[PDB]
């Protein structure tokens, strides 16, 4: 069957994202920094009848990324999709932004998409076929959020890499395409919450009080909530779609 | 089962739909201004072992489009999702154009898609339910498009109302999207060409090759293409999603 | 020497567009279907050592804005900017938004828009030149705003007009933009402020308040900042700008 | 008179941009990497009656941006405006991404409108009043270019700090928006030719005739179009819009 690496997918929303498609009839590649909850989720997936291998990488590093697809192509008999999920996001005060900061946030969130990006199209190749890359973007990558500058600005850089990606890559029969989530109960905004909060000198779950006002929906996404939109872009119900990041976010921002 | 009706569903885009959201399991209600077509439709629906029932409608008239509703409501024993697919797309060359055809467009575009919407709000209530509302734009109603002033504009009217109310209805538990497709191989499509080749003094062909040259993937539009991503729409891997306007135009236009 | 005409110019931000090209060295066309107030302001004008003509028109009748500008045209000797500015906006819930509703907004904000295009492209003709087109729009025309769907899609229709336009026209030298207010203390918005606080069973004040909160600057518009925008795209510092609707609406919108 | 420091004012649109912001009336230090063209300029500005600085400064150093921010508060008597202009624009085909290629355009394009926005801010508060931060973008900040990943996705990241930092700095009295301009003729886009053209075995020009295919307006841009946008949002006509921006490319993308 048709194979899918996805990046960050230990916990969270990567998580989400590699279950369901493996109830779509994927094999997958759970590709993490964290080699410990990577193999927890392959494990997870194997006992439930489905075939995973745990991979990890740390996306930041491109060697590392094309070693992790070729791994994956080899296990896995093929290469069909690849899901650059894998991020961070700290809230970041304008006054405090350090070069340091700005170079984990980007390193990982948009020069990890670059090389999944290059390794899948390397990949494909050696198939001998096109494919679909989607990588993780926000409702942030599209409005810049307040306390997030360096978060926001990395989500429209990957959106910015996905539109070329898609004009450049067309005539290899590869799509490009993002998901962007809103406000999603994972660890990732748990953390962007109480460094909001704490900042603000008020009580956790102000900063979810605050965002969660913007939710058409009235309600915080579920990290399957996302992963049932990536299910469509992986689908061939997506094969004439390209250069979208198309809004999961409970109605955020609007386009 | 659930159920569907869908507008302009006796040929091209809203046939391709319907015949989707069979195969996808859904009870579907062809309601066309041609009585003869959607009869048609719903009978090769019926005979092929799915369940469908045809109603006559002039979606420009508010009366008509409620009594569809209750129509397929009744018969099919339910109602789930509403697609405003009907739809007309005459050239206007700016310095031409009169208040006749703008009447002719908007009054089929725009508020048969105003009527629908009233009609399943109406229809989820009486069932005691959410919903979903589906309405056809364009990838010419994020952008304008050249020699389409009347057509354009009003797919953008619809985009508007298509996040209004998603807004509005969101405490009713209703979500509502819209999808925008490109150069799509239906009649509608031939007659633009048509009408643009002629007015700029070129043989057939001038149209569609230069509006073509703007599609990424390079290829022309199948039904089937929009259909597949309506029956994202319909299905509820879109419940988390609202308000959005999806671009299944082969990437000429990018958000 | 450089000739304006700006319709709904007897009030409101209108009259201060008005006001603001006189002061940047327009003679200007008081358009209006307020007799009373547009020949008021002409006179303000006048008074004060400017050059101005009042001119009645309803911007719903074709024939009537072709009139209007040709008055102009000819009054003040030359014609070379249009601002289609009359508008009405009231406040639509969904379930209640009838034809006649539709078509008020519609005969006046979407058709009198492109009567103004068509009247300005003949009186550039005329003149043997080109010309810019300056069409009001919204925030609400680029985001769909709650409980004015009717509103919000016409100003969605007069974006995506201003879009084509500016490409089918530009071959005459012509441009076409238009701008976007937010919440603007005239007539118009105490207007829905009422309606929208009736229907909710609120004291006036309440839906100038809740749309209020989405004003980055912190505070309600004055006609004067909108005017301010406009006189930038009237100059020849636009000259490079067209197909675009600005944002001068405090930051309620991002683009 | 009020202050306003633009960097990579030694040529192209920041030098146009210096020249037109004291024509309007702006003492300006004309910050750039290369100290020859910025005393160059300074001196032309001078000698001519103006009131002009010369500052050396590499943008991607946060200390050597705050230094020139402050060196210019204290020669110039005061801080009003700062315009990041400085930037770099290599083609990147998507395959040939390396990692130094991604730091050397981030570390200007990026990082270097960090620095701008913090020292500005601080130099505001200095100053005890607000101001206004105007951010170089490109449309190709809003659709992501062919052939131009890597500067596409710098110029997204641009449009997204410009957005954050209006929400983020609004209490403090700033604003915060960008231009994006389209085609122009400087040494910039001269390579950006030359490049492309040369990667396609095509003669030097392939590449501005592919590009301003897309431009509606029919000519390729002066530096003095972009400088004449800029003057818009340096003056008081731009008060109350934050958080946008603007497309001053002749009609290559439409907002
Ligand atoms: N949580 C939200 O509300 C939200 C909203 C929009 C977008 N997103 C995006 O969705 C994606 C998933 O976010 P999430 O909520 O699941 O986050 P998370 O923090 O819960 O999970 C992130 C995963 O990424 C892995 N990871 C981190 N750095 C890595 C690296 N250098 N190399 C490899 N793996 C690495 C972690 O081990 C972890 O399992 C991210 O790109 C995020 O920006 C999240
Ligand atoms: N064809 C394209 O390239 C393209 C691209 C973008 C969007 N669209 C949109 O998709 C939708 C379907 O277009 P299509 O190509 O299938 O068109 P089509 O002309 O092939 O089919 C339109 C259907 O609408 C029905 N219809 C027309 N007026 C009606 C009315 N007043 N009441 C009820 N039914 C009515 C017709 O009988 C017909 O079956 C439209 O909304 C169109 O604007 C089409
Ligand atoms: N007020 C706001 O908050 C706001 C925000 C965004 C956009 N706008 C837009 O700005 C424009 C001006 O609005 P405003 O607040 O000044 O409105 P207003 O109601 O205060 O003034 C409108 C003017 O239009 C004239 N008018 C109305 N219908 C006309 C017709 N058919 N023919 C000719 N003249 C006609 C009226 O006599 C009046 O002088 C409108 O297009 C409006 O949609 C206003
Ligand atoms: N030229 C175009 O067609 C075009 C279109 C859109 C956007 N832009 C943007 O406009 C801005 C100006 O571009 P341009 O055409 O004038 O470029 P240019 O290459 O002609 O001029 C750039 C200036 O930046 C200075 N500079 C470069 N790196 C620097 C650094 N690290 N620190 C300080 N100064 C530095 C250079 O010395 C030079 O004077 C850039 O941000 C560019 O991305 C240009
Ligand atoms: O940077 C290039 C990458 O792809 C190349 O094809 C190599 O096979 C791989 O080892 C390398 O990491
Ligand atoms: O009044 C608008 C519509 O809704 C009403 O409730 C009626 O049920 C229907 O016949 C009518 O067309
Ligand atoms: O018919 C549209 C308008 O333009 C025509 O060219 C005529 O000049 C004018 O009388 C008419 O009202
Ligand atoms: O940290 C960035 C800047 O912070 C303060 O402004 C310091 O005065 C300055 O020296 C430094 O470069
Ligand atoms: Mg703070
Ligand atoms: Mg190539």
């Amino acid at each position: 069957k048709k194979v899918a690496l996805v990046t960050g997918a230990g916990q969270g929303i990567g998580k989400a994202i590699a279950l369901r498609l493996v109830k779509d009839g994927f094999a997958v590649a759970i590709a993490d920094y964290n080699d410990a909850t990577a193999k927890a989720v392959a494990s997870e997936i194997n006992q439930a009848g489905g075939h995973a291998v745990a991979v990890k990488v740390d996306v930041s590093d491109r060697d590392q990324v094309f070693a992790a697809v070729e791994q994956a192509r080899k296990t896995l008999g093929g290469f069909d999709v690849i899901v650059n999920n894998a991020g961070v996001a700290p809230s970041t005060p304008i006054e405090s932004i350090t070069p340091e900061i700005v170079d984990k946030v980007y390193n990982i969130n948009v020069k990890g998409v670059i090389w999944g990006i290059q390794a899948a199209v390397e990949a494909f190749k050696k198939e001998g076929h096109g494919g679909k890359i989607i990588n993780a973007c926000s409702q942030a990558g599209h409005v810049g959020n307040p306390e997030l500058a360096v978060y926001s600005s990395s989500k429209f850089a990957v959106r910015g890499l996905t539109q070329t990606a898609a004009r450049d890559l067309a005539p290899l029969g590869i799509t490009v395409n993002g998901y962007c989530p809103g406000i999603v109960k994972t660890p990732m905004w748990a953390e962007i919450d109480r460094q909001v909060s704490e900042a603000a000198g008020k009580p956790l779950g102000y900063g979810t009080a605050e965002f969660a006002k913007r939710i058409t929906l009235g309600r915080l996404s579920e990290p399957e909530d996302v992963a049932a939109c990536v299910s469509y872009l992986a689908s061939p119900d997506s094969d004439y779609m390209t250069g979208q990041s198309l809004l999961i976010d409970g109605g955020m921002v609007f386009n």
